[PDB]
């Protein structure tokens, strides 16, 4: 738990960005939002300067499979 610096994690930031306000709120293995790499692109850019990603496609790579663990799909 840290609320001082460093953007949020992929899933969380994903739920906020691609997860809209909260079409789910208590999701699990379903889908509530779908975006192309354009969103997971900018999204990873925010958590880029703080995430252990390895590059743009690399951040979205983990950020993508990450969104699937919540309720947001991603199209390459």
């Amino acid at each position: 738990m840290t609320f001082i610096t460093k953007t949020p994690p992929a899933a969380v930031l994903l739920k906020k960005a691609a997860g809209i306000e909260s079409g789910s709120g208590e999701p699990n293995r379903n889908k509530v939002a779908t975006i192309k790499r354009d969103k997971v692109r900018e999204i990873a850019e925010l958590k880029m300067p703080d995430l252990n990603a390895a590059s743009i496609e690399a951040a979205m790579r983990m950020i993508e499979g990450t969104a699937r663990s919540m309720g947001i799909v991603v199209e390459d």
